[PDB]
């Protein structure tokens, strides 16, 4: 590390961060530790990022991006060169978007499968943007590339296919004169109504309720059959003339004009989800999908996992594919080009595949990635980017990454700086921070205690520091007697994905632990399949559940996901916290002698709040969540401010730190109750109405959790949760631990995947999965015990566990 | 004597434009400076390739979903680039248009002291704060409510609105409607409404032909186009089904609408012929709320402040920065929260500002239009901005920095290029100045000419070395001797007086241009060159003639950013009987325009190909061969053979028509072919390839003759307006002056000639001018480079220094005369240059 050759941070003020400097190295892997909620985040992206992004930003587009002055509070940032994120800002969705397509790789075969690929005889050229299920030429125009339709069929308009047509054969129609109509148009169009439905013939059921005709009929009503077609001979005259209209078209045409409840409703009632008849789920126009390569159409492909692919196109990059002999004197043009093509695609391929991406498919989509994978995509994807002289600023890039292969990723990061660029990882992996080339530690606690440097140097030098959180956990170096299982309850026979017909047994009223290299199948046995099985037969794929069932009566599970998308949601809203704080502010002699409501202290609801923002306090004007106007943050107008309850309104409380809460809502029974399960959640840092979407998703989690902890009033429901080491700095994890050591005490059951061992290692009973990733995985290697496990051969993960024992 | 290894920036495989697959290594960290004759490659690879790949990579990774897609243009065509740090460019980019800014604006200045009159300055008793956004007329909290912070009110009136009063409805006498359809659609629904459409306007009665032309209503009304009023009304009495439902808005109504609402150019221009605009009552034409207005900085409104020179703005708020402000002790105690945040918020633009003012920028206003500066000026402004700016770890792009800048003031663009470096970044700069490449770091000189006899790299390495390389133009000119090749300066055969000239500097000053004989116009930058000569003289001149200069396709200034200051002329003016100005304005802004068309030549071309063997069987006329009307032409792009891409986020630019693939001309005619060649064929050929294709096609070999010698040998016939240089616009002009003179005394205007003109082709360009001024004609230039004023046969030298200390006439006469003036600045640049 040379002197300047350094970033210099001075007066950094970002939320917390209490007006401190720091010099961190460019070129360098710097890791970004402390306490969750100390200050990480808004240094690294509050200040860093943010920064550096807006330099640039104001320069490259003097246009507008300037004209945007409404900054991150910091005095200086010297020797700060461009910066790119790999995770997107904290409230924000996912674009909706697929793995290949992050990756780019998506693009390349679509180029590739246009240049190359095999036309069938006389059918011209298929341009690279017409293979793409997002572009007006490449989807196919029924669903638009989605692939799904929503709609009408025979089952669902004819749930009992056994009555007459006059008996309301047709559930999708209407009822009263609507019915009438059409079923006497039937009769005066010589089509027998009084014969049961699956008496008719074809294209004639398939007439009646598909076809967007509208023949106009003489309608006789309420004759006979017999009658009403003699009288059509006749040509008497009628007494109106109807208007037939397909069962199809009463059902779609009506969700598409009403605003009505029950209406739309029962409407849908005649519709499922289903598979797209045109391209049959493949997204794509005929006209793509006639193109083929290695005998497969573009979606086939797609829908391998990265390792096959990486496979298939292998032999066309090194010229050696059983056919290329009669190809390359043939044609040349395109030979040449097609093998470069693959020579490229593979060359990219092999960087994913090296961390381990392999068992991912190109077309998965990105929403239903996980935090890791798709970092780990992202860094992957920058790893041929190109980019030189950047800093590239990541978030626990070791999300989910199992022990074994933290060297994988250990590596890529080696690889990304080794391409001229500079690091900021905020991290939590006692394996990362070992690792990198210097450190810089936040907070000693969170929030109001936290936001300050207690040491930015080589991660070493930590050794003298007594009192950093992160300094013991990584440097200072009582083990667990399992519980007795209460009883036994089985998920049988679950195909899905990675998983076939796979049976499997969770212990009772104890800790379980999934473990298991990433993408080896924890999440689809844990988080997907157990979990429907779960709520499919309590109240709330196609798997049989087994065993002590009476034994459990609830199904709590744990999301990283966040408690709300608007800021409309928050804290308080979400825990029922609200409530009473309305309920309390209503009871006032103030609100009782206005004519005050409760809950006229919604901010959700017209009335007590300010017509600006009709609510939220944060107009919105990437894309960022720039604070109110006209209310002036608060959310209410100046009388429903006016109601104070010791001497505080309700913004007043709503802009409030739980432990300042706790302090002050002292006498107020479940008020005060609920706080200290967010206090002993570890959440005491946090503004009541600091809305959803500015938690950190591993807070989110604490606050799902929040709720639970207390209603636990009869315990015996099951608490299944995805990653809770989410996003905890070891301190926390021990503080996590805690809190369900508690909870299953009182006689609950708690299956949680897993990659930290720590936490593993006080499971009372464990299951390694796969023995590798995606094909090579789905299979049980090993269950029992942590100290079974750590003794058990096949699997990936007892070496760890046997280390984080001893 | 070294730059540090792997340092380097390396380029491989870059066969961009003409680009001829080359590689080169450019140090980072350091000046290096692109150069070579106009076309020989330097834009191409320093925007082009090396800046344009910078951001394809970052953007691609900064919104990974966005950009990506956005790559309907993006394929520079390079194998590899490493080293590459991301770009900052200071041109934006070829055919675009400068959106419309301000200095003050774009110096980021003017929100910086909203904020110092929010927070400081002085407020009348009543008034509470006035946050800064209240400052700015685009501000709901700040415009004027009355003109809603434009400057005017606008109304609309029978006489604006309808002119014409006698004709027919039906045959257009109420111009404010829009154009086509729009037009008979609402003429439709009028006589559906039993309305007379075709009795002369004025003998309506009052209400009717008022509540038409004036009202706030909307009748959805049954329209059945097609067919005459009679049998129209008998169609409304039956009650059958109309063809479609019409809602009717008032001339009034869609006149005002168009004006608030549309995105378009040429179309917010068509519709303000038919409005009356007084300034503001209210506003005075400040833009602003009288709340605003109300405070005070040392006595100035904020737009009082705004109208001064950036000097003066710093002059009187440097004493307030310094703290050495009269009565500062008398602020401080009685006011200490506010007398600090005063201090510290005028250094900051003091401190701004002497960047701005070094360069020599302190001549210009705050609030003068971008869109009238000249890119020397808004290049150095940017670089200027830059510089405060704080950026570091950065390649910035800059496109001859240096243009319009007197040889006095090098040193200057020198340190602001040596500052910005030594801020942690690299530059690249495409240049044609002597003095600025004899200080690169490195040079990269591009192939021995230009288009496809160019785009190599003959060099790159240090500065000394082009010593070396034999076909370097550019090493000929940056290490000739002074060679000793003078002048004999010609007789003026008049002489033309432009007197009492005042505007911007300029206050009746008196001065006298000599006749069929070349004068440049020597200065300072800032010193007054443009107004006395592309402005003052020139309207002085088309005033006196009927044709006010400039045609109809063509306008100028959104009304208001230039000066009405007039002045008046005599002399020999029985002698001049045409005035002709040449700027560096595009023959067009949009790929409509190509050279063929813009000199006129295209016509007979088309004529060719209407005598051929498929032009008699089927019907084909020159018109099936036009690509500004249907027929020949496809129709996807309408014949300008591509299409925009207003969704790139970042200043859109030109894709190829995907349909017809930049060639503009449906299937069905690309079939027929003269002598070889389709109708894209020829379009597509270079000027040297269509000299040698029609050497006796009389009509075309003429016109393009005239572009050869004028040195654009390598554009190609076909070339969108859009991807030229304005350099090269400039000298499409002079080609099609050069055909139309065999006569004499005419006199032309050159607003800097030597625009992006490389030593090489500047000495061309002379030869080229000295043709006319042989002829009788006059030529007049502005002229900042020494070389080609050495060649004058009468130099008026102006200001002294810029702006404020400047606007004299402080040396003339010949070039041997003027290298002797007293307070000339250019005097001893001369006498250097003439030896
Ligand atoms: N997006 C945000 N908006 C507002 N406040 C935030 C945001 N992110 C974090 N904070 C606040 O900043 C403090 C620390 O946050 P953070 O830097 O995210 O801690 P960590 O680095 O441990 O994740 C807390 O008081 C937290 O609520
Ligand atoms: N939502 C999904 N859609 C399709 N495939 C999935 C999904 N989630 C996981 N997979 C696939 O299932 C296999 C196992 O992944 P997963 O259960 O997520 O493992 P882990 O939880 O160990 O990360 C992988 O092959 C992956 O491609
Ligand atoms: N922006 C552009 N778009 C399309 N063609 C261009 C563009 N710039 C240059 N060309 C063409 O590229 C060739 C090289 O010229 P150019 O890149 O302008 O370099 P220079 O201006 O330094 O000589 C010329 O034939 C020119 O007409
Ligand atoms: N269009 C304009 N609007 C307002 N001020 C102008 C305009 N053009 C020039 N000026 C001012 O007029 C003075 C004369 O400058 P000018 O003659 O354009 O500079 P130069 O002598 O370098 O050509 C300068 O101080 C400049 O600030
Ligand atoms: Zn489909
Ligand atoms: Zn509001
Ligand atoms: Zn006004
Ligand atoms: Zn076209």
């Amino acid at each position: 590390f040379p002197d300047g050759g350094f970033v210099q941070v001075r007066g950094a003020r970002q939320h917390n961060l209490k007006d401190i400097s720091v010099k961190v190295p460019r070129d360098a892997l710097v890791v970004f530790t402390g306490v969750s909620g100390s200050g990480k985040s808004s240094l690294a992206f509050g200040t860093l990022y943010a920064e550096a992004q807006r330099r640039y930003l104001e320069s490259v587009s003097p246009y507008a991006r300037r004209l945007f002055n409404q900054v991150p509070d910091v005095d200086a940032i010297d020797g700060l060169p461009p910066a790119v994120a790999l995770q997107q800002a904290r409230g924000t969705p996912t674009a909706r978007s697929s793995v290949g397509s992050v990756t780019t790789l998506s693009n390349l075969l679509r180029m590739l499968y246009s240049r190359a690929g095999d036309y069938p005889p006389g059918q011209g050229i298929v341009y690279a943007e017409g293979f793409s299920p997002n572009t007006p030429e490449g989807a196919c125009p029924e669903c638009h590339g989605l692939g799904r339709v929503y709609t009408v069929t025979e089952d669902s308009m004819v749930p009992d296919p056994s009555l007459t047509i006059r008996e309301r054969a047709v559930a999708a129609w209407p009822q009263a004169w609507g019915g009438q109509n059409q079923r006497d148009i039937l009769v005066t169009l010589g089509i027998d109504v009084d014969v049961p439905w699956r008496e008719l013939p074809e294209e004639t059921r398939h007439w009646i309720l598909f076809t967007d005709e509208q023949p106009v009929v003489p309608v006789y009503p309420g004759l006979t059959p017999a009658e009403t077609q003699r009288a059509l001979k006749k040509k008497m005259e009628p007494s109106y003339m109807g208007t037939f209209s397909s069962a199809r078209r009463h059902v779609l045409h009506t969700f598409a004009n009403t605003e009505s409840a029950s209406m739309k409703k029962r409407v849908q009632g005649y519709m499922i989800s289903e598979e797209c008849p045109l391209c049959h789920g493949k997204r794509l126009r005929q006209e793509a999908l006639n193109v083929t390569f290695a005998g497969l159409d573009i979606t086939e492909l797609s829908r391998l996992p990265l390792a096959r692919v990486s496979e298939l196109l292998r032999p066309y990059a090194e010229e050696r594919e059983p056919g290329h002999a009669e190809r390359v004197k043939n044609r040349p043009e395109q030979a040449i080009a097609l093998q470069r093509m693959a020579a490229d695609l593979v060359k990219r391929l092999d960087v994913l595949l090296h961390l381990g991406l392999g068992y991912l498919g190109l077309d998965r989509s990105t929403p239903t990635l996980s935090p890791g994978e798709l970092q780990r995509l992202r860094l992957a994807t920058q790893l041929y980017s190109n980019l030189f002289g950047v800093v590239y600023v990541l978030d626990e890039p070791s999300a989910g990454l199992h022990p074994a292969d933290t060297e994988a990723l250990l590596s890529a990061l080696e690889n990304l700086k080794r391409g001229g660029n500079s690091l900021f990882v905020v991290e939590h992996d006692l394996d990362v921070i070992r690792r990198a080339d210097w450190l810089v530690d936040v907070g000693p606690e969170a929030g109001e205690k936290g936001g300050e440097i207690l040491y930015s140097g080589p991660p070493e030098g930590l050794k003298h520091v007594p009192e950093s959180q992160t300094g013991q956990y990584l440097f200072a170096d009582e083990p667990h007697t399992p519980r007795e299982p209460a009883g036994w309850l089985e998920l049988n026979g679950v195909t899905r994905n990675n998983l076939d017909n796979l049976d499997v047994r969770f212990p009772l009223g104890v800790m379980t632990s999934v473990t298991g290299v990433s993408g080896s199948g924890k999440s689809t046995l844990v988080s997907q399949a157990l979990v429907d099985a779960l709520a499919a037969h309590f109240g709330q794929g196609s798997a049989r559940l087994g065993g002590d069932l009476a034994q459990i009566t609830r199904l709590v599970r744990v999301d990283q996901k966040p408690i709300g998308r608007t800021p409309r949601s928050n804290m308080a809203t979400y825990t029922g916290l609200f409530d009473q704080v309305r309920k309390l502010f209503a009871a006032t002699p103030l609100a009782k002698k206005r004519g005050y409501n409760a809950g006229r202290f919604s901010f959700n609801v017209k009335g007590g709040r300010c017509e600006h923002c009709q609510g939220e306090g944060w107009v919105m004007v990437p894309s960022v969540y720039a604070p109110c106007p006209v209310c002036h943050g608060t959310r209410y107008n100046a009388e429903t401010l006016e109601v104070e309850y010791r001497g505080k309104n309700i913004a007043d409380v709503l802009a409030l730190t739980v432990d300042e809460a706790h302090d002050f809502f002292a006498d107020e029974s479940a008020i005060f109750r609920a706080l200290d399960t967010l206090r002993e959640v570890g959440l005491g840092y946090l503004r009541l109405g600091q809305p959803a979407t500015e938690l950190s998703g591993g807070e989110a989690q604490r606050i799902k959790l929040a709720t639970e902890l207390r209603r636990s009033g009869r315990g015996g429901t099951v608490y299944v949760l995805d990653e809770p080491t989410t996003g905890l700095h070891p301190a926390d994890v021990e503080r996590l631990q805690r809190q369900l050591v508690k909870l299953v005490d009182a006689g609950n059951t708690v299956i949680a995947v897993e990659h930290k061992m720590q936490v593993v290692a006080a499971s009372d009973w464990v299951l390694d999965i796969g023995p590798g990733a995606g094909e090579d995985g789905g299979r049980l290697v090993a269950q029992g015990t942590p100290a079974e496990v750590a003794q058990a051969a096949g699997s990936v993960t007892a070496p760890y566990l046997r280390a984080a024992l001893r």
